[PDB]
């Protein structure tokens, strides 16, 4: 994926990993990026525009939890107006296991329903053009941090999601790949809530051995994005950008 | 486990995976045998009683998408009357990827929150005695039925969050353990809803490979129980009980 020229969605950009992610796709000559986020920051988008003046950066309020016939109808007057979007990066999460039911909403039911919505624009067999997800799971999809039992389910939930979009492409026209960091230092990780206060210390714990900048992980995202492999499992741990290979526990045969 | 003389509740316990368990686990001379469903059904629930008429089978309505208050104050009332509770077994799921939330409310946050409910009458540091809890995911959730993402995400998360409670144990004094059918001969799987209708015969799809019986599939859930195992992640696939090892792509080393 040469992102020149390109148009891209990204929803949860203006976050930590968002943020960094995002200053460097805007390095790359991008046509239109349209951030979708819960709340406005002029001072990140200030930011954004003063890295390329060249890109036609837009904002509009976005809440994952809504409903989807929500996501609908504002992702119908973006593809109206653009005509075309390349890339939607789902990004939205929230880290505090005192809240099962959002955490739930957001990282996992949040992301499934912005992509139901966007094939709505999309699948090939209502006639659009295909399409390509980079969802934003993260390492404990693959194996938890267990003092936080609910977010790290709801990341093994968006790391399968990701995988089964990906063996459905054929039929939708639709791509993907997961986007999975390994502890990055950004305002979700330096204090949070464990399920039922198991580990009080979990953050400080945790923040105790290796991790990455935000810079280093959106690095290796724009990498990721580029190398444009749809099925791919990508690691971004301390510093590096590595796919993974899921192991073939069982087969369904279909 | 020595089930004998115990004390289960057993959610989901009269359908299709569920009821062949139940017949199993009634012929291992119960205490009490305490199922909570969504649906009565009367002519299950008679069957039940006359295998072994020495059990106490109780039947409570239940559905696992109220509030965890809800299922505290069901909860308090048998414990009440049991006194003690040995094994929580949480089996209630739905297949159908036409209601997105409906499918994650059920398979996935219910079984977290009716888990989050029985660990106020467990969890060791407030006194309880601690306790078990065998949690009914699937093989999706090792590798997903891609054309029932929805489905097969939700079983994602609850190995993760299967996988999460054993870790937990040394803190809490409950151990858990994750019992993942394969393709069984039962009803779920009659017809279903593919996402976005992706494939439409996806049950007469996964019918057409080798599969194994819903008494095949209760025989090996209640050996699975007997052997009681700590973090064990049981796969009941084609007539077998076979434990698998999870595979350690990254350690938060905490
Ligand atoms: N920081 C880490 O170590 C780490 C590791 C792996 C994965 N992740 C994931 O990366 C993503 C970004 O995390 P971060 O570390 O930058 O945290 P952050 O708290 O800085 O950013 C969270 C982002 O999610 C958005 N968001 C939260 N709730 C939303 C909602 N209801 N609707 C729309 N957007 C919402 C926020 O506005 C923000 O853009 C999240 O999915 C997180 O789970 C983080
Ligand atoms: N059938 C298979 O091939 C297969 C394979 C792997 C895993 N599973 C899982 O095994 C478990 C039982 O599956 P099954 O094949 O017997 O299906 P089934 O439809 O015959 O039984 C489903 C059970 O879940 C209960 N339930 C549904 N919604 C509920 C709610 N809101 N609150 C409380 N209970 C509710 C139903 O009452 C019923 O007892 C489910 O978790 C299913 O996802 C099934």
């Amino acid at each position: 994926m040469d992102l020149t020229n390109k148009n891209v969605i990204f929803v949860a950009a203006l976050g930590g990993i968002g943020l960094d992610t995002s200053r460097e796709l805007v390095k790359r000559n991008l046509k239109n990026f349209v951030i979708l986020d819960r709340v406005e920051n002029p001072t990140a988008l200030a930011e954004l525009k003063a890295i390329n003046p060249k890109v036609n950066i837009t904002f509009h309020t976005y809440d994952v939890t809504v409903p989807v016939a929500e996501s609908k109808k504002l992702l119908k007057k973006i593809f109206d107006q653009l005509k075309t979007v390349d890339i939607l990066i789902n990004g939205a999460g929230i880290l505090d296991d005192h809240q099962i039911e959002r955490t739930i909403a957001i990282n996992f039911t949040g992301l499934v329903n912005t992509t139901t919505a966007i094939l709505d624009f999309w699948d090939k067999r209502k006639g659009g053009p295909g399409g390509i997800i980079a969802n934003i799971c993260s390492v404990t999809g693959f194996n938890a941090i267990h003092q936080v039992p609910v977010y790290s389910a709801s990341k093994a939930a968006v790391v399968s999601f990701t995988n089964s979009l990906a063996k459905l492409a054929p039929i939708t026209g639709v791509t993907a790949y997961s986007i999975n960091p390994g502890i990055t230092r950004t305002p979700l990780v330096h204090t949070f809530n464990s399920w039922l206060d198991v580990e009080p210390r979990v953050a400080e714990l945790l923040l105790s051995h290796p991790t990455q900048t935000s810079e280093q992980c959106g690095q290796n995202f724009v990498k990721a994005i580029e190398a444009n492999k749809n099925g791919a499992i990508w690691k971004l741990d301390l510093g590096t950008l590595e796919a993974i290979e899921w192991t073939k526990h069982w087969d369904s045969h279909i």
